[PDB]
């Protein structure tokens, strides 16, 4: 990805956009009951904590575009991936406006809380004024589509979340690149069935895990993997994507029956952005908050890994490449050991910056003992080995519980954490519950005991 140009929005016919400048995050009732070193990310150029130019920092993710066209290895990757997907017998029909708006089997309704994007954000019109979850009205939406059309600029906000002291000091805040309600609706109508098919088929066929439920899915994953696992981390995945990778994606879509609407992918590739009083154009890079962001990054990941394996290990059997992606995150396998360090090398020629799995200093062998997916480990249950526990380290949960965005969501927030934590064992979970109950706020919460969560789990299969 690379920003072609940036200038005052007025100069190109656009209004100034208001992006919140004050974090809604602040110390929670457990701020001092648990350890933590994370704080709210920088949201404005004036934040006292900054140690470098903010603007420069948030846009530096666009490391440029390495490759220009789709080479021979990429084409092979496309054919193989498209071939697998073809077996899912995905419905290629467009999705009706109603379902694209309010949902259907395999596709959740549009999120009413998230932004309505441009121009609604500048007209003050919110999403709650356009759709009725119970009326399932599409009349208001239809007029809006006919009025403002599609391919609208993407509204950019800085994401309000916790970050390391380092990332805070270097202005490394992540950005929300929200598509207009019009594009989301249009794109969900164009790819709605593709999304549903993926959400319903997390595994090694779609090579995707978007829409999965870690509590149940973790027991299916091992069975799907080949003998030797391999993995690695990406540095600025989304932003590093070159235009060729988007073209590769269109070929897959074309081969599986969506050639009809590959133009929507162009909208992702060559994108239009609004930030504050500036507007900029990007060539390459996947927008962060577009309908399909997660699924398309995953499809592209499948193309990337297949390509690197073909470039590096000629004669490799992609039919025995068993991988599952979730955006840039990925867990993969092959009957034979492969060199991640080597793959990382080939990766640089494709505009991808790959590093050791889980922040290691060197490329070590990936095993069931140390592999993580979605920041979760894999641990067979002591009583029933065939049931696999998705284990997220307590550190993350601790960091999270020390802050709050709305005292009215304390019950949910803390309950969410409990569903993640208990997998660390009864001893750990109880220590967690006791610390929570060492202050008034925690003692008033309704939290599940270990026995309850363990039984709920066994009963969910
Ligand atoms: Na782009």
């Amino acid at each position: 990805g690379e920003i072609q140009w940036m200038r005052p929005s007025k100069e190109v016919g656009y209004p100034i956009i208001n992006a919140p400048s004050k974090t809604k995050l602040e110390p929670s009732a457990f701020h001092y009951v648990f350890e933590g070193v994370k704080e709210p990310a920088v949201l404005t150029k004036n934040d006292p904590r900054l140690k470098t130019d903010f603007e420069e920092a948030i846009f530096s993710k666009y490391v440029g575009n390495k490759i220009t066209e789709v080479d021979e290895y990429m084409k092979e990757a496309v054919d193989h991936y498209a071939g697998q997907l073809m077996s899912l017998d995905i419905n290629t029909e467009q999705m009706c406006l109603e379902d694209a708006m309010y949902g259907t089997d395999g596709l959740e309704a549009l999120d009413l809380s998230t932004s309505a994007g441009y121009p609604y954000v500048a007209m003050g019109k919110k999403k709650r004024d356009i759709l009725n979850k119970q009326t399932r009205d599409t009349k208001e939406m239809q007029k809006l589509l006919d009025t403002y059309g599609i391919n609208l600029p993407l509204v950019t906000y800085v994401k309000d979340e916790l970050r390391s002291k380092t990332k805070v000091e270097q202005g490394k805040s992540r950005l929300i690149e929200a598509s207009s309600l019009n594009d989301s609706v249009a794109m969900r109508m164009a790819f709605g069935n593709l999304y549903a098919a993926f959400h319903k088929n997390p595994g090694v066929i779609t090579g995707s895990a978007v829409g999965c439920d870690p509590d149940l899915f973790w027991s299916k994953i091992p069975v799907l993997m080949e003998e030797k696992l391999f993995a690695f981390d990406y540095t600025g995945y989304d932003a590093s994507l070159s235009p060729a990778w988007f073209e590769a994606l269109k070929m897959v879509l074309e081969k599986i029956g969506f050639g009809d609407r590959v133009d929507y992918i162009d909208y992702l590739n060559h994108s239009h952005h609004l930030y504050k009083n500036k507007t900029y154009c990007v060539k390459g890079g996947m927008p962060s908050a577009v309908s399909g962001t997660s699924i398309f990054n995953s499809m592209i990941n499948n193309l990337i890994i297949r390509t690197l394996l073909l470039k590096t290990y000629k004669g490799i059997d992609l039919d025995h490449l068993k991988m599952i992606a979730y955006g840039d995150d990925v867990i993969a396998s092959y009957p034979h050991e492969v060199d991640a360090s080597l793959l990382a090398q080939s990766g640089k020629d494709y505009g991808l910056t790959m590093t050791p799995a889980d922040k290691s200093a060197t490329f070590e062998t990936v095993t069931w003992e140390n592999v993580t997916f979605l920041k979760r480990f894999f641990r067979a249950d002591e009583k029933y080995p065939f049931l696999i526990h998705p284990v997220m380290p307590m550190k993350e949960i601790h960091e999270s519980i020390r802050w709050t965005k709305d005292p009215r969501n304390t019950q949910d927030h803390v309950r969410s954490l409990c569903l993640l934590a208990w997998h660390n064992g009864e001893e750990e979970y109880n220590k967690f519950l006791a610390k929570i109950r060492s202050v008034p706020i925690g003692r008033a919460l309704d939290l599940p005991e270990y026995s309850t969560l363990y039984d709920r789990w066994l009963d969910s299969f």
